[PDB]
């Protein structure tokens, strides 16, 4: 009787006609089927509740379950003439039309509006602005540490690790530039969707995690001002590999649910994240809650507890002249790699929670999610806009950081 139910009928029978060995068996789990669909035709979807049976949308969720039982008949009337392997290969074709719901119903699809009116976009523009500036600004980075600066000091290290992070993370936006002006048409195969796609990840996460460590180091420079003075710098001969390895741990479910799947209605082969269809907006809802704690949650907490830390250790003094002049600089320092953090992904995270939410079923409003989409591909420049911003905050203005740290201490 529910819409739910009705799915969870469809979906579970479709995995017995695969399974089938004789006609008899296919042919109770087509009946089965049709009987579903002609149920769940009768029902309104959670999405596009407050409409009239009238509504454009409403017709074309009617039509979507005439082209089910229709296909569902081809296939019926194979497994009554005998023939057992001809109704199972018809029967993969179900598939596409279940693919086609949950892009559609489930997903943004009936929402957002499809038509695009593409002619030089301001997204591969700004993708390709932010591109060139932001690999020409680490390439400076990189180099200098090369054959300009040497392998020398703790906090080098990661601003080396951190630059190479970055540079190749904003090395993709070329793909993704082009990916969206070909109306997310993947041209690279399903073998490159999981490579691109992990290396897009890993990349992404070694640069939040740098800097991340980057915050302990230099709270770990204002309470414990000893360390400095360590001829050896132990540590970081282990830190750098490990936090790389959980980069490439964090990139796995990447790798295991990105493939190319065609989109029924748009005609396109996107390179999307090919979770279990039976189950698709529960994977949907649990990979973004982890996108937010992963990726935003526990590095927030991180970067603040070391600024608020720092912040705690300097006040408490209570300076006079150069004394103060020279706190007040290295507090401004501080501040601005917590700002610059929030300002580049906090738009990203909360609308990757709102889009979490409309995957449960809890923002139903197509004005809430057609905005959702729109805003989307310019959140994500902004995650971009952090690895151009980085070489400034760490590197080049970021180099008198530890000079006026070592000031205030004498
Ligand atoms: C700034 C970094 C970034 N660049 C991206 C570039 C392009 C796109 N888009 C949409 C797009 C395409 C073209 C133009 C504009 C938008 C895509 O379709 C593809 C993404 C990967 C292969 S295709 C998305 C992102 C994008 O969400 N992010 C942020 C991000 C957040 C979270 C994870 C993550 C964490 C843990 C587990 C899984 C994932 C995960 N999310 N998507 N796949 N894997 C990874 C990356
Ligand atoms: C300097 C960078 C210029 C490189 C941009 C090349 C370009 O215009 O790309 C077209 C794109 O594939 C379509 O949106
Ligand atoms: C677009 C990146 C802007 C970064 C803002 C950080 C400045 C913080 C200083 C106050």
């Amino acid at each position: 009787a529910d819409l739910e139910d009705n799915w969870e009928t469809l979906n579970d029978n479709l995995k017995v006609i695969e399974k089938a060995d004789n006609a008899a068996q296919v042919k109770d789990a087509l009946t089965k089927m049709r009987a579903a669909a002609l149920d769940a035709q009768k029902a309104t979807p959670p999405k596009l509740e407050d409409k009239s049976p009238d509504s454009p949308e409403m017709k074309d969720f009617r039509h979507g379950f005439d082209i089910l039982v229709g296909q569902i008949d081809d296939a019926l009337k194979l497994a009554n003439e005998g023939k057992v392997k001809e109704a199972q290969a018809a029967a993969e074709q179900l598939k596409t039309t279940r693919n086609a719901y949950i892009q559609k119903y489930l997903g943004s699809g009936s929402c957002s509006q499809k038509p695009s009116d593409k002619h030089l976009d301001a997204i591969p523009i700004l993708y390709y602005i932010i591109f060139v500036i932001g690999f020409l600004v680490n390439i400076v980075v990189v180099t200098l540490f090369c054959c300009q600066k040497g392998p020398k000091k703790v906090s080098s290290i990661y601003i080396f690790n951190l630059a190479v992070a970055d540079l190749l993370l904003l090395a993709t936006l070329p793909l993704w530039a082009t990916y969206y002006s070909y109306r997310y048409d993947w041209l690279f195969g399903p073998v490159m969707c999981k490579v691109f796609g992990s290396f897009l990840t890993l990349n992404m996460f070694a640069s939040i995690f740098f800097i991340t460590c980057m915050s302990v180091d230099r709270y770990q420079s204002v309470i414990y001002p000893f360390l400095s003075q360590r001829r050896n710098p132990w540590q970081a001969s282990y830190i750098v590999p490990l936090v790389w390895c959980m980069a490439c741990l964090s990139s796995l479910p990447t790798f295991y649910f990105r493939d190319v799947r065609t989109i029924e209605y748009l005609g396109v082969n996107a390179c999307i994240m090919a979770f279990p269809p039976e189950k698709y907006a529960q994977w949907s809802a649990g990979i973004a809650l982890m996108k937010n704690i992963l990726g935003f949650i526990i590095p927030l907490i991180f970067i603040a507890t070391c600024y608020f830390g720092i912040r705690k250790h300097l006040l408490k003094t209570n300076s006079y002249g150069k004394n103060r002049i020279t706190r007040d600089q290295v507090l401004k320092m501080a501040a601005a790699v917590v700002l610059a953090f929030i300002i580049c992904w906090l738009p990203f995270h909360v609308l990757t929670f709102l889009d979490a939410l409309a995957w449960m079923g809890v923002i139903n409003s197509c004005e809430v999610i057609a905005v959702i989409d729109l805003a989307l591909p310019f959140a994500i420049l902004l995650g971009f806009t952090n690895s151009c911003v980085n070489p400034f905050l760490y590197c080049f203005v970021g180099n008198r950081f530890q000079q006026k740290l070592r000031s205030v201490f004498r």
